[PDB]
């Protein structure tokens, strides 16, 4: 469900606008980064991450948690690939160092 190549820089921002409905960009910018910041901290366990995501996205009303749960690693490392411009070559070293997670086999 959704490869790593498909996830561009503004992938999570577009998914939030379509599902939630937020017209404003700076509401999406904070909310996209706020979900991403929760993921990196709670990579240690999946069940604790669902507790926070249910609160941010405002309960079963919207939900959208299972979509982020299955793609938690893919989106976080996916957006980091497209974000870095000019200083992208030090980030391509960081992906080699950050290899505690499973090997995402994907090339350009």
């Amino acid at each position: 469900s959704v490869p790593i190549y498909s996830i561009d820089e503004f992938f999570l921002q577009r998914k939030l606008r379509s599902e939630l409905g937020y017209k404003d960009t700076s509401v999406i910018q904070d909310l996209s980064e706020k979900i991403l910041n929760d993921i990196e901290t709670l990579e240690h366990n999946p069940v604790a991450l669902e507790q926070k995501l249910v609160d941010l996205l405002k309960f079963e009303n919207i939900s959208l948690a299972e979509f982020i749960l299955k793609n938690r690693s893919t989106i976080f490392w996916g957006i980091r690939l497209a974000k870095s411009t000019e200083n992208e070559i030090p980030n391509l070293i960081e992906k080699m160092v950050a290899k505690g997670l499973n090997d995402l086999v994907e090339q350009y």
